[PDB]
């Protein structure tokens, strides 16, 4: 995951409000979370990958080993079971909760780190660049 390591700043977002609606996020959280321009800090130590999100809304952090399920409390306060794997260079992150599922894909494209969030038929694309 060397090409993911570093500090990344959100530069564009598309359809994030609609994605959050599909996930079930309520109005007030959607408004405040949607304003945020987070930094994403990715680091690797051995087999442990750490992804931190720093924002005015809610600072989060996950550490994980690829293929090994873990507990995650998301920024919108869902308690989910998560598994992250590498599929052909793309970090694929599946979250399970309350019988539902959403998938977050993270990949390097040119000088960007592109995050694609999918809930049923609704996708949001969030693009980051190096700080």
């Amino acid at each position: 995951c060397d090409a993911f390591v570093g500090t990344w700043k959100l530069v564009s977002s598309e359809n994030f409000d609609d994605y959050m609606k599909e996930v079930g996020v309520g109005f007030a959280t959607r408004k405040v979370a949607g304003m945020a321009k987070p930094n994403m800090i990715i680091s690797v130590n051995g087999d442990v990958i750490t992804i931190k999100s720093e924002s005015t809304f809610k600072n989060t952090e996950i550490s994980f080993i690829l293929g090994q399920e873990f507990d995650e409390v998301t920024a919108d306060d869902r308690k989910v079971k998560s598994t992250i794997t590498l599929d052909g260079g793309v970090l694929v992150h599946v979250q399970k909760w309350d019988g539902k599922s959403t998938t977050i894909k993270r990949k390097r494209e040119d000088d960007k780190l592109v995050v694609e969030c999918v809930m049923k038929g609704v996708t949001s694309t969030r693009v980051y660049e190096r700080a």
